[PDB]
DNA sequence: ACTTACGGAAGG
DNA sequence: CCTTCCGTAAGT
């Protein structure tokens, strides 16, 4: 029995009607509808009313699906023509909004929609007012029906944030303008006129200055490189290979997209018009190449070891339009830096450098030429709810920003593993709903003797709340202990209110925005913006910031009006096309983050071989911790996990240990990749223990699957539900599989093997072949993956301490958000301190 | 403590 | 029509 949610009045007043049994109360045309007091600028008019400048009124739609528009009026002029002018800053209301019908009617947003209109539109004055936090906004902890307005919305991204603070001044046109000024390229600094061509120095675009010598990223389709590039089997013994129809190979990054061709701009030219003026419109730059490792002869097998950031350089150039440049880098020669390359690398972000030059005619690596050379923040007091072993305390930790003083998870393994990876915290062995009902009093002392935080202690809220009840391999999410699952994320959202930390972080699996058609999300989103929070939602990939898996979770960010929200990070490494979708489509609505790399990213991807070909080779039913290393790291994933340190022993090496028959299946599992349970061969074994496998038998004709080629059946029960004695053990092929196939996509990739060039599918909590998720089985060895092999797809640093069991070490592992993915949001929260801080300075 | 049998909505 | 994927009761 989970104790129920305790929740501020606050809280409870939005959750009341969903969990009611899981907490305790605790343009298009319009229609015209006119006297006075180049263009005449005069404060008000008389419309049987006195309209001013600063006040709001109404615009009745023709259209019957939107009752009436909100408008706020900025100016009032006169045209001849046109007749009495004034300009309508519009406004959205609370149901039309990602809020939909939750947000409470009397709620306006601003947004960026403005237009003039005549005066004979406006239906009526309405009175609207600016609702704004108290100077006691960070103590209001636990506490006339005219229109009011306290954040601004970014339709396009779902995005709140409190109004912009800056004659017919309108914000809308402002931005606009400032919006139409960005996209444009702009040129300047004539460096020297040429017969056919002008030569500019300096170049703008997107707010990027881009110099002849700097570094750009380009799509792959800018330029090529000189390089030229590039059976039926026995029905009786594989009953079971019909089934791998699809042709779909599970985890194939052979669809993946190159990166960015990166390059070194060399001059900016633009072509001489007709008239003899050159011509600021089209921008043609030529561009030095820069040779990946696996564009040179040597192919891929030439990107097995090397730096992820390393290039060569080349004496090979092209031209591409200025308008296909996607960014700026700094590629620098490795040796010309007076520091060595690897803390480079990790010195700032969008970072290459290149060591030697290739000769593609000879195939050959030459030294570069001589003009190739070229000659704080205090961290934030963290709360984290939800923890386990610690992955997105571990990534903000390296991110440089956060300090996590305090920690909440209840089971003991997972607490001691927290406790032993952050010596310096608080970890509370609790519920989280006793914790916070204890910290409503000024108890400031638990039972163990420890102190609770108080209210302005605590500045960086963060956690998950547990997601066992929203993910789609729970199939009883209508029963009380998904209900009491889901209800956590109540007291979550109980102790943000109770606090009101700067920052606070939810994070979740990705059907966490779809769950009983979003309303969860839409709820969440409801109560932050009714504290007061500037909030917003959104997917991200944790495959195309580090890791070697794919795994979309849901991250909700919100912070305190002062502050500034922080944007959602830029990927860095490529992914397959099929693993990234994060677009959140909310009540026939589609939402898409600002994420604008959607196709390439600077980096290339990371595989399984670079995850776990350096571990050395153990046997099933493993059970020694520590071990030693045979090699060194053999990738960049693995020297960076490592770390430069001399350390020789590696722990966590483990495997489950799987029974004799289980041994035999994952033994008869072929090597070749997209290889899983459907090709296991059907014939008598000897286990390893002494003991016989039956064959399998079909005696009950297929309907919908007809019969083979040989004239067998296909069918295992009397589905097409159970009679007794239909269940078959002791068997090589698993009976449930093809009792069930048919309805759950023939069961693709149950007993299946991780490819070499692919990448894991999404880590579960217990690293089982039948699971629903169950492409556990080792590339090679014949053994399930281990606890590191897991903790490596996760990304987990090798000396990251665990704590319990193998089964509890892999629910700790596989419970956690990838330190990658969490230190790249710590980095875009960075960004937003320092914006902060260097605002306050000045 | 361990093993197994597997619903159904969303997005392309 | 195919693919996703922080797993859970039920049995043993
Ligand atoms: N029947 C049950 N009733 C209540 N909790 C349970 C339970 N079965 C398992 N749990 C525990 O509930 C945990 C998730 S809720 C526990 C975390 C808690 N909110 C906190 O303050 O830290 C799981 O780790 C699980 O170990
Ligand atoms: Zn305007
Ligand atoms: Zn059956």
């Amino acid at each position: 029995g989970p104790t129920k949610a305790t929740t501020t009045k606050l809280v409870y007043q939005i959750f009341d009607t969903f969990f009611a049994e899981q907490i305790e109360k605790d343009q298009g045309k319009k229609k015209k509808q006119i006297s006075w007091v180049k263009s005449y600028y005069k404060k008000v008019c008389i419309d049987a009313e006195t309209l001013e400048v600063g006040d709001c009124v109404s615009v009745i739609p023709d259209d019957s699906s939107k009752p009436l528009y909100l408008a706020r009026v900025t100016a009032l002029w006169e045209d001849s023509s046109n007749g009495q002018m004034f300009h309508a800053h519009w406004f959205c209301a609370g149901t039309d909004t990602v809020l939909g019908a939750t947000s409470d009617p009397l709620e306006l947003f601003l947004v960026d929609e403005c237009e003039d209109m005549q005066l004979s539109y406006i239906h009526s004055k309405v009175k609207v007012i600016y609702k704004a936090p108290s100077e006691n906004w960070a103590m209001e902890g636990g506490m006339g029906k005219t229109y009011f307005y306290q954040l601004w919305y970014d339709q396009d991204y779902a995005r709140f944030e409190s109004p912009p603070k800056t004659f017919k001044f309108c914000v809308s046109c402002a931005r606009l303008a400032e919006m139409r000024q960005k996209e444009i390229p702009r040129v300047l600094e004539q460096l020297e006129d040429l017969d056919s061509r002008v030569l500019y120095y300096s170049a703008t675009k997107n707010g990027i200055l881009y110099r002849v010598g700097d570094g750009v990223y380009l799509p792959p389709e800018a330029f090529t490189f000189n390089i030229k590039l590039s059976e039926p089997v026995d029905e009786d013994l594989y009953p079971e290979h019909y089934r791998k129809y699809s042709d779909y190979i599970k985890g194939s990054n052979l669809d993946a997209p190159e990166p960015y061709r990166i390059g070194r701009i060399k001059e900016i030219f633009c072509p001489k018009k007709s008239n003899g003026r050159p011509n600021e419109t089209d921008i043609k730059i030529r561009v030095n190449k820069f040779y990946r490792p696996e564009n040179t002869h040597k192919s891929t097998p030439a990107s097995y070891h090397a730096d992820i950031n390393l290039l060569y350089w080349s004496d090979e150039e092209a031209v591409v339009d200025f308008k296909a440049v996607q960014g700026r880098c700094t590629v620098e020669y490795g040796e010309d830096l007076p520091e060595c390359v690897q803390v480079y690398s990790m010195g700032g972000p969008n970072r290459f450098y290149f060591l030697e030059a290739y000769n593609a005619k000879s195939k050959s690596f030459e030294d570069p030429p001589n003009h190739a050379r070229s000659p704080k923040l205090p961290k934030l007091r963290t709360l984290d709810v939800f923890s386990g072993c610690g992955g997105l305390s571990e990534g903000f930790h390296q991110a440089g920003i956060s300090d996590t003083l305090w920690a909440i998870e209840m089971w003991d393994p997972a607490a001691q593993a927290f406790r032993l990876n952050n010596p310096g915290s608080t970890v509370f062995t609790e519920d989280c709903n006793i914790l916070l009902k204890l910290v409503m009093a000024g108890e400031t002392t638990n039972s163990r003797g420890q102190r609770l935080p108080q209210k302005g202690d605590v500045e960086m809220l963060c956690g998950g709340p547990p997601c066992q009840g929203f993910s789609g391999m729970n199939r009883f999410n209508s029963r009380t202990y998904s209900k009491f699952k889901n209800s956590l994320v109540v007291s979550f959202l109980s102790y943000c209110d109770y606090y009101r930390p700067r920052f606070f972080l939810l994070e979740n699996v990705r059907n966490f925005v779809s769950f009983k058609r979003s309303m969860v999300l839409k709820l969440t989103l409801r109560c932050l913006v009714r504290m007061g929070y500037q909030c917003t939602f959104g997917v991200l990939q944790a495959g195309q910031y580090g890791v070697a898996q794919t795994r979309r979770r849901a991250i909700i960010l919100a912070a305190a009006p002062g502050e500034k929200l922080p944007l959602f990070p830029e990927p860095l490494h490529v992914f397959a096309p099929r693993a990234c979708q994060l677009s959140v489509v909310v009540d026939d609505k589609k939402f898409v983050s600002n994420i604008t790399r959607l196709s390439s990213g600077p980096f290339r991807t990371i595989t399984v071989r670079d995850t776990m070909s350096d571990l050395p080779e153990v046997r099933n039913g493993a059970s020694a911790l520590e071990i030693s290393y045979n090699g060194e790291p053999q990738s960049w994933f693995q020297r960076q996990l490592r770390g430069a340190q001399y350390q020789p022993i590696l722990r966590d090496h483990i495997c489950k240990d799987m029974s004799a028959l289980v041994a035999a299946r994952m033994r008869h599992i072929p090597l070749a990749p997209g290889s899983d349970w459907r090709d296991l061969p059907n014939i008598e074994v000897r286990l390893s223990d002494g003991t016989m496998a039956r064959k399998l038998r079909y005696t009950h004709h297929d309907r919908k699957n007809g019969r083979s080629s040989s004239g067998a059946l296909r069918g295992v029960c009397s589905c097409v539900a159970c009679d007794p004695a239909a269940r078959q053990f002791n068997t090589l092929i698993p009976w449930c599989l093809p009792h069930t196939g048919n309805r759950h996509n023939h069961w693709a990739g149950l007993y299946g093997r991780l490819e070499w060039d692919g990448f894991f599918s999404t880590t579960v909590t217990n690293p089982e072949p039948m699971g629903k998720q169950g492409r556990v089985l080792h590339p090679e060895q014949h053994r399930v993956v281990s606890v590191r092999e897991c903790a490596r797809s996760q990304g987990f640093p090798d000396t990251y301490r665990l704590f319990g069991n193998i089964l509890d070490k892999h629910r700790q592992v596989g419970n956690a958000v990838p330190p990658p993915l969490a230190k790249a949001i710590g980095l875009e929260i960075k960004l937003c301190m320092l914006a902060k801080a260097r605002e306050s300075a000045s």
